[PDB]
């Protein structure tokens, strides 16, 4: 059995959030390491219980614009991108995103014969492509895109919601 019990807006990262970096940035794209800075974390969202088998879908709806190590860089501007990773409740267990499509996020569970919850995260990271001479960058609130619960093993959401969707906070780059 399942309920949704979180929130179906949910904002990533601290509004007007601030990130520097004292790195030289001499060849581009440059990846601001902002860590888990930039997220949204719930480990409770949907209530599951009974043997409830669910894992996670994700799908970023932002251009891809190019890579880095076998992960798509999402375009922001013409002079922002974003690395970004959906996953399971934990950060790190954060799934590196390529793509536009809906994706495997987190393999997933099955709840025991008791009631626990499913959880998820989203992380991102700046990514700057191309240079400006005022140094400094501010990004507007951006929808990102979408996570979705993904029961398996004969589980069923039946009409309970199953997305929730994610908009990046306005932020500020200040490269020293
Ligand atoms: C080994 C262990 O602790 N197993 C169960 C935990 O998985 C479970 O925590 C929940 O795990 C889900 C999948 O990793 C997360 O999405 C969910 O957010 C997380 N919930 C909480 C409150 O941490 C806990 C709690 O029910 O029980 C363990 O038995």
């Amino acid at each position: 059995v399942v309920s949704f019990i979180g929130s179906t807006e949910n904002d990533v990262g601290p509004s007007q959030g601030s990130y520097s970096s004292t790195h030289a940035m001499d060849n581009l794209p440059f990846v601001y390491n902002t860590g888990y800075n930039i997220g949204y974390q719930n480990a409770n969202v949907w209530r599951i219980g009974g043997g409830f088998c669910v894992g996670l879908d994700g799908k970023v709806d932002l251009p891809v614009v190019g890579s880095l190590d076998g992960q798509s860089i999402y375009g922001l501007t013409e002079e922002v991108g974003l690395l970004i990773w959906m996953g399971d409740t934990n950060y790190s267990r954060g799934t590196a995103m390529s793509g536009n499509s809906w994706e495997n996020v987190f393999s997933g569970w099955s709840v025991g014969n008791y009631l626990s919850t499913q959880g998820l995260s989203v992380h991102v990271r700046p990514v700057i492509l191309k240079r400006n001479s005022s140094a400094q960058y501010s990004v507007q609130k951006t929808s990102i895109g979408s996570i979705r619960m993904r029961p398996y093993n004969g589980s069923s959401a039946g009409s309970v919601q199953t997305t929730v969707n994610f908009s990046l906070n306005p932020f500020t780059l200040n490269d020293t």
